[PDB]
């Protein structure tokens, strides 16, 4: 590569160490914010909007149940989540601001991105022509690159985790799979339809399962619907191991060559885990028109800025049932989380 390029990521190395060897925690408490709106939810935890009291700015806040955490094998995951979240630096991923722990929940504040997620809008448009698609596709190609340089692996990309800001730029949220791996790793973990066959078939496996979850995600963006879908997992994962992709005929034939390249079941022979790396991809035919360094520098003008108010707008978002956010008297799993 570029001299400049391996300076770039030598660099971004070396800063995400120092803060990776030594890091921060107990940088808030729950009282110095208002609590304004369940924003999502899930087996373990929420993400809510709130302002901070006294400088007046929002964040969302994802706040996670110890106990359920627990029950549901996340210890080490809701670990690896914060440690990486609070050492890394790019510009499309999600900043966290500030993280803490009380007698029940764990707590991360990340900067609040009002756009919505990715899946409203594509939900809404339909599909996104090859130009809007290759934009939020470049973005995630530089992200990889940045992560899987630090040995990160990412393991959740997929259309609700990709949020869209006020320039109309991506910013990847939802580190509860991400984790650093020097050669292999082995949990089973992600959702279904994006998940790579060496996942599905139990094998130790390597930054190539995010690869192919690009390959997921760009078919799905301009398709409107993902390549393998069925009502039951079963279905799906049989439908991903034969890798049986049929394509629109609107399709362009370099999209359909990148896509075959990175829907590849043999993960050998799949494009970001040979011997060029994330060169094959950026090299690509399909990538021709896109200027790497502007996307970097924010200088691109974006396909569409989502429509809001302000800076505490909610209108991207759904409604979900108000629940409180209630902390025992007494401490609960205190041993497990010593290191948050
Ligand atoms: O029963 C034994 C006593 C403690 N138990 C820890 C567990 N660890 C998991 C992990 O999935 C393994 C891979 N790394 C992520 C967490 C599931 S149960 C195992």
């Amino acid at each position: 590569e570029q001299e400049s390029v391996k300076e770039f990521l030598a660099k971004a190395k070396e800063e995400f160490l120092k803060k990776w060897e030594s890091p921060s925690q107990n940088t808030a408490q729950l009282d110095h914010f208002d609590r304004i709106k369940t924003l999502g939810t899930g087996s373990f935890g929420r993400v809510m909007l709130v302002k901070h009291k006294e400088t007046g700015n929002h964040y969302a806040m994802k706040i996670l149940d110890k106990q359920k955490v627990v029950k549901l094998k996340q210890i080490e995951h809701t670990l690896n989540e914060k440690r990486i979240l609070q050492a890394v630096n790019f510009p499309f991923l999600v900043k966290l601001e500030f993280s803490f722990k009380d007698n029940s929940n764990l707590y991360m504040v990340m900067e609040y991105v009002p756009g919505g997620e990715m899946f409203s809008h594509l939900r809404r448009i339909g599909r996104f022509s090859e130009p809007h698609a290759r934009f939020y596709a470049a973005q995630i190609v530089l992200t990889f690159e940045y992560l899987h340089s630090l040995d990160l692996i990412y393991r959740d990309l997929k259309p609700e985790n990709l949020l869209i800001d006020q320039q109309g730029y991506i910013q990847v949220t939802d580190f509860g799979f991400a984790k650093r791996v020097k050669g292999r790793t082995w949990t089973l973990c992600g959702t279904p339809e994006y998940l790579a066959p060496e996942i599905i078939l139990s094998k130790g496996y390597n930054k190539a399962v995010d690869w192919w979850a690009l390959g997921v995600l760009i078919y799905e963006m301009a398709a409107g619907y993902p390549p393998f879908f069925a009502d039951q997992p079963i279905q799906i994962y049989e439908k991903i191991v034969s890798g049986k992709v049929r394509f629109p005929s609107h399709f362009s034939s370099d999209l359909k060559d990148l896509l075959r390249n990175l829907l590849q079941v043999d993960l050998t022979k799949r494009f970001g885990n040979l011997k060029n790396g994330v060169n094959d991809i950026k090299n690509h035919k399909w990538f021709a028109t896109t200027d790497w360094i502007a996307i970097y520098q924010r200088k691109v003008e974006a396909p569409f800025i989502p429509k809001f108010k302000g800076p505490g707008d909610t209108s991207n978002f759904d409604d979900y049932e108000e629940e409180e956010i209630r902390v025992s008297i007494n401490e609960k799993c205190g041993k497990e989380f010593t290191e948050f």
